[PDB]
């Protein structure tokens, strides 16, 4: 029935292919260490930066990677057989609690069962506490369901070092000044205020949860958007020609070729800059194509001086990476500069051999190599009537950066087997189109983070001074989330590019080794992307 | 032909006599009621730089690419961002630099 | 918009109506809303130019960083609008027009 | 509002004015009104949003 | 002052429902110079128009 | 409470705390504590009420 | 410094040839002639900006 | 230009895949990508009429 | 239900605002 | 912090009205000390007096 020596639950595993779902089930074994001894301690982070968080006596699930849910052959399946899913609804289990006590009663140290020890669960389905997971974490589900999962440690970000720098000292209260202003208003959250599970190895506890987002499209464009039209009708219509260079000039109009017909469609946005390459040597500086600094309007980050035609504090850009957040990638629709933005491991703590993967295939023609602006003639206008010419003129330019503008159709980027699924969209009031570079899909209200801690037990002191007892926690979690499918239909004639093992490079590929290093790609093609075969007519 | 012509020409001129409305007097009242629909007015503030909340505790999967010999030869060597410092998906809102004329 | 380095730019405005005495300007000055940024820079590569041969030592000297003024309306841009004061209008008429984007 | 936060927030007091007599009216019945923008109560003070 | 420092300090956001305006007790008066003074006598039967 | 009160009220917001720090953990753990009155907040602030 | 006269000259004003979307824009599209096409296929891409 | 099949238009869109090389192309190195010169783009890319 | 190995309660906090 | 930051400045007075308290997740724990090192180990079967 129930008790200590019963189970609360079994390994599940596996996946269902269906029509109009699919259900990926994956069960791993996790354990829980006492993180930061109980306690909430400042985290500052050494070397040169002025972010400045909580650090927390506590430790989350996080599900959010596609490789963690899907298998290699159920990554494939998917993508060449479905034109689109999103999730649907996720479940998730955790049984089969096990708290274990440390003790070293020599200098060996021997491992004993301590029932009556009670494990915390709190599921934030509400996000009243920092969501401070992150796309892109090394922290998730393992890919492989045999390897032992350790939860990480939960920190969150609480005020910016050189937002409280100048002027906060404490002996009497500055109300004007804006940076003490922004260290008082500053929060501080503590997981113990809310309502949460304490469960010990009889007991256990499931979440359920209904995913509200988009689709990720796994079909490409075989045209470019403005090449879709048919040659063998004439246009109706006229490109201008300036004629004589001068004033007395007009425009003279001729048909343009039935193979070249103007477009309504505009690329997609981007933004041409590529990042700093610079070979610094700092790794907490900001090297990211747009770095932000936010500062309030009274307020001196790091070395701040005054424009003096606004006379508002302002940074040099050299400063600013100090006081700085890059965002990466910018380039959304362009994908000439796939890549630059993304660059990632899939390795975990592996110091083995870095892997690098970076994604280069993108074969998707709705996504632009370059644009290209062109504003009149190519030699300046004589400002008197008749005569020749003028001096020489740029007629043609690069346009580097394209900001949002109407008639804009683009596709995201492919992504590969192992990327975050989703990314918490902000809490703001106004947000822009979502379109994200790493092709995540942000929700209002993602899955809430499970945090987990163990119990504090107390040891008597005669110093009264705090003692806890050194123990964790085991268990088994069970992740069932439901996918939304869509099998692709199409009168194409010729065969599609399937995401065959043949392209890839290296032979031995997600299999153990002699020692039992599971191999993983270290190539974006051999990740299996998106958007490979399917083709969509534009 | 003339466009200028043409704008004064198709100029509107508007008189409030031509509508339907109420006179009264002083022994008269009267009311009128209106549904809004419309945004909200958010009193709270954000404490976080968009791109500033994560996790320092864990370490990030991304790399940043880094030129290595300044010439032709060269390629893009990468490394691991600091767990203090991690790229962010979420552009700044809009706005224009421009503060406007003073010149006296 | 959402720059709040700004703010102290474009609002001032006086409450007192029709009074000679004093014009009591006030200005927007305070927002701790770190969702509005102070500034941003782009990046957009090494600092120094390349070399056109191979092997060969850098080149000219380049402009790595620089600040971006103006900044349009983009994919994944999350902000928040002005904080407002007492005496501020409560709305405002949008126009009759076909088209229109985001409202701030 | 509803909130997890621990500390406590910044809630626009009279306290942060620069002048103590205001939204009253004066010896001659004049109605002395704010010149700043603090002094003018905005919003977006204190109450925390979590990202 | 307080209505509105006792809004922004309890409350997360706001927007209106609905608005109820009332015009009433209305009033016509002639303004008359009888001399060189000039006196405010209350005129009945004159009207006011009123247009949403 | 409700007032007819014109002029607005005393809140006990943070603004007037002469620590910046306070209520919040430091770098070792220690929870910071208000040391003077004012800072825990007092009752009777600016609640005003008809004699 | 503090005092002096100005400085170099400097450009107060310019032309902006390039106005990309931005927040509170509103405008109207094209009049249209009798013969103009009637639509256009919107095409069968995941992401579209507004429409003009 | 009498050339009526080249791109005449406000914005010429050059769609090329990252490893693809477009009619005569070169490595930006500064990001090391294909790219093309403005006036051999023409021949690869499709402009878009009217922007205005 | 009842034992050794079942907790007797859970873990509650926070607080409820109201008129 | 915050609850009584709240408490004081939206309300003009309280008292409590009933209290709750309840007494769970008990643990006894035992200490022996079987060398020079103190272990704790879990006793069952070892009660707690609870008086009000």
């Amino acid at each position: 029935g129930s008790g200590v020596g019963v189970s609360t639950g079994g390994w599940e595993g596996g996946t269902l292919f269906g029509d109009n779902r699919v259900i990926t089930v994956n069960t791993r074994q996790w354990y829980a260490p006492i993180y930061n001894g109980h306690r909430y301690t400042k985290l500052e982070g050494t070397g040169n930066t002025f972010w400045k968080g909580i650090k927390t006596p506590w430790g989350y699930f996080n599900f959010n990677a596609y490789d963690s849910h899907f298998s290699p052959q159920d990554w494939q399946r998917l993508t060449n057989e479905y034109r689109r899913w999103r999730p649907k609804k996720m479940m998730v289990k955790i049984y089969n609690l096990q708290i274990k006590q440390v003790v070293t009663l020599q200098g060996d140290t021997l491992y004993n069962n301590d029932l009556t020890a009670g494990v915390h669960i709190f599921c934030d389905g509400s996000h009243q506490y920092p969501y401070s997971q992150h796309p892109w974490d090394a922290g998730t589900m393992p890919e492989l369901p045999y390897k032992v999962w350790l939860l990480e440690n939960y920190g969150y970000f609480q005020f910016q070092g050189d937002l409280i720098d100048t002027s906060v000292d404490g002996g009497s209260p500055d109300v004007e000044n804006v940076e003490k202003e922004i260290a008082k208003s500053a929060p501080f959250y503590i997981l113990e205020n809310a309502n949460h599970e304490v469960l010990r190895t009889g007991e256990e506890t499931n979440f359920h949860f209904n995913f509200d987002c988009g689709w990720v499209n796994n079909d490409r464009a075989y045209c470019p958007l403005q090449a879709d039209f048919n040659p063998l009708v004439k246009t109706r219509r006229y490109f201008a020609t300036r004629n004589n260079y001068n004033n007395s000039g007009k425009f003279v109009y001729t048909r343009y070729s039935p193979y070249n017909k103007p477009s309504q469609w505009m690329p997609g946005p981007s933004l041409g800059y590529i990042g700093n390459t610079q070979s610094a040597a700092t790794r907490e500086q900001a090297l990211g194509p747009v770095t932000v600094v936010t500062a309030p309007p009274g307020t001196s980050a790091y070395t701040a001086f005054t424009e003096q035609q606004s006379k508002t504090n302002q940074q040099s850009a050299s400063n600013a990476t100090w006081s700085g957040y890059d965002v990466s990638p910018v380039n959304c629709a362009r994908s000439g500069f796939d890549k630059i933005g993304l660059a990632y491991d899939s390795a975990p703590e592996s110091e083995l051999e870095e892997k690098i993967s970076i994604r280069d295939i993108d074969n998707d023609m709705s996504r632009w190599g370059q644009v290209f602006v062109q504003d009149g003639t190519n030699k300046e206008i004589s400002n008197d009537n008749t005569g020749q010419g003028g001096n020489t003129r740029q007629n043609m330019a690069e346009l580097k950066n394209v900001w949002m503008f109407p008639n804009q159709a683009w596709d995201s980027t492919p992504i590969s087997r192992d990327f975050p699924i989703w990314v918490k969209s902000p809490n703001t009031d106004k947000h822009t189109l979502f379109d994200s570079s790493d092709g995540t899909l942000p929700m209002s209200h993602p899955p809430g983070t499970i945090f987990v801690k163990v119990a504090k037990i107390p040891i008597p002191t005669q110093t009264n001074t705090d003692s806890y007892l050194t123990l964790y926690v085991t268990g088994q979690v069970t992740c069932t989330i439901e996918w939304e499918v869509e099998r692709f239909m199409t009168k194409n004639w010729r065969p599609e590019s399937k995401n065959d093992v043949s392209s890839f490079r290296d032979a031995f590929l997600y299999t153990v080794g002699a020692d039992g290093t599971y191999n993983t790609p270290e190539r974006f093609l051999e990740g299996m992307p998106t958007r490979r075969g399917i083709n969509k007519t534009l």
